[PDB]
């Protein structure tokens, strides 16, 4: 059963090589992520949340991702170097998985987002004029540095920083929130991920998970896609949510 | 096919009788809400959001509610006096109904909120030491004027005022947000409604939908209930959500 | 020269009684604060920030206060118990002070607040309709759980939890912020302390420093009194502000 | 005595030429702002707050400015097309004058900001890593899209959007708020304007009243300048502050 190990640097990759060898698993090494990753049964990412997002950008069909975290913190990950040898043995032996939806922009045709599709100002410190509508209905219009269309997974990223609610990973929703809105009152809008979001702005940019961005004027459509992100049932995912969150930055 | 027509003041009630009579519907006027309301094919509420919440307490089994708003803004209502006669007709001829869940606190067994359960301090200008726990797990421990456990429907009520997000009516979930938290960082949590909430504080009261209130010491659980609120299908519920929210005062 | 040492618990009192001994200063023990504290060259409180606020309710003319934070955290205190020996000697030999304004009320005539005056609902879970003017101009009319007229000192207290800004101690100003405002957009106003505040509300109370409360209806005015809180000089008051504020819980 | 009318479009400029003609004031017209505007007894900006910022950028020593808002809402302006005639005459013969301070920054040294000095990310959709200090003190260290060092006049500007308090125009003070901070727990700080602000970023840019901006890599210093902004006295500046803020959009 084949497995890929992706890594930022040489950190701990030797012990993971020998961790998978003990468990009867073919292993191949990957400095950078490629579209070849979907020829393997699973993937063991080594670096952090950031590393996982760069992997998913080279994946439509997503083989299960285990996630060793090098740094200090990580919400998408499964283990650390201190204790990964144990948690990997469990991960592969059960082979239980979970799947979180990935949305897609209309102007960035095949690149999918797990966290969000942000819509920012092309020039920094300049303000764009954003009009939002979902399922046809005019939801809002507002001047802001940007606008975020995040899934619940990404409710803990940019969205969090704009004032967003912490939404547990299992409840499946969009969070719609502006960045530095220039208006007296405003409120985050949480809606079902079955709807069709639309943003309309001139002189703007669109960014999937802080990774692929394109320029666009006019309008874009963001909806749920057919290809989710597959991880490895992290039984404690929920209980760990309120604590990883308590200690961001 | 008979009907109950509940009212606070003598609003447009001469007219609502006369529209109900013309649609060949028997009418029983109700000076105030009653348990007796269970025995009607539907209830026309005539007043505002508050009129409907009161109605709901005195129901377990809930006939369809056509709420009419004589005030400025009502998120639960289908029409105003200008349009009520056309909508009431559409509503009763098709008879399509929809239902949003009601929640249940330990302290008051046979009572049900549609908006929220709020745990506040018995005495005012005073903080309680609230501890929250969703599904066995510890999620928070904060000091505050109170804590709010609210459905998406009540996202636009009390919790809205405490800094909470506006969640659309068709996304079943809980919204757990404190009133006046004494702490550097805090966040509103939005979790699934299929979960077991538990609130722990001393010298406090619990309040279901701003109606029934009861002193409590120690522990309560809040959970989803088996007898929900029933209104007639509102084709434009989602559409108006965003306009009405901006006129809240 | 003479001093009154005010305490709640009789823990660290024999250590402090002997520190003041070897400083040519006469001592008098005070199990609870009193109007008699005015007859001393200074005061040494022994407890939290509350031990201080409780002291100032019995002072009009205020001799300098040296605060010893017992357990706890506090931004009105001058020293912990395991360094106070030194800090007292430095504070009484230098004998250097600084003063912060206290405000007054209409409804409670002889009473003075260092932190804030909070207007709240009389019955909890009920919101009142507050209507605020400063120097005669209407500023606002909001439905809320309460309203806080704070000073820069008490901007780290009740107004901090209502969503206020951290204002430094040396900038004299009012902070005007509501508690659970049922309104789409709202904002705290920071204004000059030389202005005459005026809150209007029915079915309410007023509370100076969470210490004294009286029912009221109609209007009250808050003004800057001529009798300031007086403390020894804390040079590190400003540099400690930011690290204490982070640890608020 | 002669004056300079500065406009952006040809809105009500003929009618303004004629008002100054009836007041025996020789007028020169300005397609846009020049250093040249220094040699006049007063100035009549015609457009908005933004037009006034542009004028001020070309001015060290500032002659009285009389703003006519042709737009929707102007914190900095005196009159509308309806009542400019009345008010222009009133204030020219009274010749009273207010002085709100402007602020210099240590990277574009001879430029001046009434509103703020914003330190932004150089590329967009990337967050920088701002370290804040004031009078040599570590007040914060935070990952964010940017950081506003605002004055009270610019507290209804960019800082307002970032989550900041409304500050009366006559309470002199800095305001230290971030844009999109990635941290569970932040708060805007309001400190004295006599203090020395200092920001340490990397991969950043500094902006001043949204006009002049230059790349910077290291550490800058914001501090109260020698030459302020000068407007004719608005007797209704304070009064109109609150209704104008409520219609910021
Ligand atoms: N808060 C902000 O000012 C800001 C700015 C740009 C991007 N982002 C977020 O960062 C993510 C990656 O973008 P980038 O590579 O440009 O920046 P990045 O990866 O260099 O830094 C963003 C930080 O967010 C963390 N992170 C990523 N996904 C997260 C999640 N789902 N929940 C909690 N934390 C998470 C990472 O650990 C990292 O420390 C994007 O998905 C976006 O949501 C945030
Ligand atoms: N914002 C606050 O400070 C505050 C305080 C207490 C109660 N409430 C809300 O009021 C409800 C009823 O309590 P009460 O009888 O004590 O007061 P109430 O019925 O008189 O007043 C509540 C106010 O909010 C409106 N409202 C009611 N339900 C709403 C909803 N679901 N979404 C948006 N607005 C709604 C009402 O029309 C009224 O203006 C509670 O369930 C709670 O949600 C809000
Ligand atoms: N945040 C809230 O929900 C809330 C509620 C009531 C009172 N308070 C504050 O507590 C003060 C005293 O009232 P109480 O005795 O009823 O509550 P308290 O004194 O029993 O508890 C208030 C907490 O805040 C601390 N505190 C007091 N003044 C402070 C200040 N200026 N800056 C930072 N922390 C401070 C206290 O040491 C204590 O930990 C009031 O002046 C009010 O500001 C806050
Ligand atoms: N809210 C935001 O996302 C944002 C972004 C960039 C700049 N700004 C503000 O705009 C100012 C000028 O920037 P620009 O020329 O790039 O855009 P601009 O001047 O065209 O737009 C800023 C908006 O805010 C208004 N404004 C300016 N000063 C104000 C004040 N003191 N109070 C209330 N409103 C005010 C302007 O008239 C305009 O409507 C800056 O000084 C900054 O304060 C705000």
């Amino acid at each position: 059963m084949r497995a890929a190990v992706v890594y930022k640097t040489d950190g701990h990759v030797k012990r993971i090589e020998e961790a998978l060898k003990r468990l009867e698993v073919e292993v191949e090494l990957f400095n950078q992520p490629s579209e070849e990753l979907e020829n393997f049964d699973f993937i063991v990412s080594v670096g952090g949340d950031g590393t996982i997002l760069r992997i998913l950008q080279k994946l439509k069909r997503c083989p299960p991702i285990f996630g060793i975290n090098t740094g200090r913190v990580g919400l998408l990950t499964h283990a650390s170097p201190e204790n990964f040898e144990v948690e990997l043995k469990k991960a592969v032996e059960k082979f239980e998985v979970e799947r979180f939806p990935r949305v897609s922009c209309s102007a960035m045709p095949d690149v999918l987002a797990l966290n969000e599709i942000a819509v920012l100002s092309r020039k920094p410190a300049k303000m764009i004029d954003v009009a939002l509508r979902v399922d046809g209905v005019e939801v809002d219009r507002i001047r802001c540095d940007g606008f975020i269309v995040a899934t619940q997974i990404g409710s803990t990223g940019y969205a969090f920083s704009a004032g967003g609610p912490v939404v547990e990973p299992y409840l499946e929703c969009f969070i719609l929130i502006p960045i530095a809105p220039f208006r007296f009152g405003w409120k985050p809008y949480v809606v079902s991920m079955e709807r069709k979001i639309e943003v309309i702005a001139e002189k703007a940019i669109v960014v999937a998970d802080g990774q692929k961005s394109v320029d666009f004027d006019g309008e874009i459509t963001i909806e749920k896609s057919e290809f989710p992100a597959v991880f490895f049932k992290n039984e404690k995912r929920f209980r760990n949510l309120f604590g990883k969150v308590r200690s961001i930055g």
